[PDB]
């Protein structure tokens, strides 16, 4: 036939080409969320927009290395350091460092979320930016684990709207990867999510991060359809735009004949 068909039902993910300049990075916003509230960050309208009703912290741009590993602190004998979660131990120590004399319950301030002077221990962060594919086909996107919340979304209308990066939250709950803590007690159901993407076209990329007590993680990788995997560092894979809601263009809503 002259043309591709389309994908079915008009099943493709909806793309963008932004007009403007490209920036490499991600955007990361940063949002209040109380020690110990292990009951907010269970709702799904609380982590696809819920969370920008809070108080905003503040911003960092630019950020390529999106994965999460905050340890606390370990104040010991020799110092203070801070301790791999397997490395805890009793109650409690840090193997190689001895007894810590600090309580796991409190709130840690530290930069080690992308340079952002907060407590690690206690928030919500949304990273926003444009999946460049350099391939046509399935993309994998991953969370090795969730500690303790989050959320993965691709696609216009889904992570945000095309040429929009900037704007509040959509309100879109189609997650891409719904790695949102169960109310009963660990492991949602899935913490891997698909998306077939065309080369060069944007696709908008939304993750959503809270922690309520003690350590973070969220180790983000995606499998190409090469086979290989891309793990934390998402340098020439992921950009952000400026908002540009002029750009009548900016939106393609089936990449799959566009
Ligand atoms: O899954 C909840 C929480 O579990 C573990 O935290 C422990 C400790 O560090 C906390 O102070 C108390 C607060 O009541 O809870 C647990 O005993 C960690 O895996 C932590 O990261 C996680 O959020
Ligand atoms: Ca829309
Ligand atoms: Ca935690
Ligand atoms: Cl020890
Ligand atoms: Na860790
Ligand atoms: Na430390």
């Amino acid at each position: 036939g002259l043309v591709p068909r389309g994908s079915h039902m008009s099943g493709a993910t909806e793309a963008c080409l932004p007009a403007g300049q490209r920036k490499s990075g991600m955007n990361i916003n940063f949002y209040q969320y109380s020690l110990k509230d292990s009951s907010t960050y269970s709702n799904a309208a609380y982590m696809a927009y819920g969370y920008a009703s809070k108080t905003k912290l503040g911003s960092v741009g630019g950020q390529t290395d999106i994965s999460i590993d905050y340890n606390i602190p370990c104040v010991s004998s020799s110092g203070t350091f801070p301790c791999p979660q397997e490395d805890s131990y009793g109650n409690w120590g840090c193997k190689g460092m001895g007894a810590c004399s600090n309580s796991q319950g409190i709130a840690y301030w530290s930069t080690d979320l992308f340079g952002f002077y907060t407590t690690p221990t206690n928030v919500t962060l949304e990273m926003t930016g444009y999946f460049l594919p350099p391939q046509t086909g399935s993309y994998t996107f991953s969370f090795a684990t969730v500690d303790d919340s989050a959320i993965l979304s691709v696609g216009g209308s889904i992570a945000f709207e095309c040429c929009a990066q900037e704007q509040p939250p959509i309100t879109s709950t189609n997650f891409t990867i719904n790695g949102i803590k169960p109310w009963d007690g660990s492991l949602p159901d899935n913490i891997t999510g698909t998306v077939y993407m065309y080369a060069g076209y944007y696709y908008p990329l939304k993750v959503v991060y809270s922690n309520a007590v003690s350590w973070g993680t969220l180790p983000i990788s995606v499998e190409l359809p090469d086979g290989t995997t891309v793990s934390d560092n998402f340098e020439g894979y992921v950009y952000s735009f400026d908002d540009d809601l002029s750009q009548s263009n900016c939106t393609i809503p089936d990449p799959s004949i566009h």
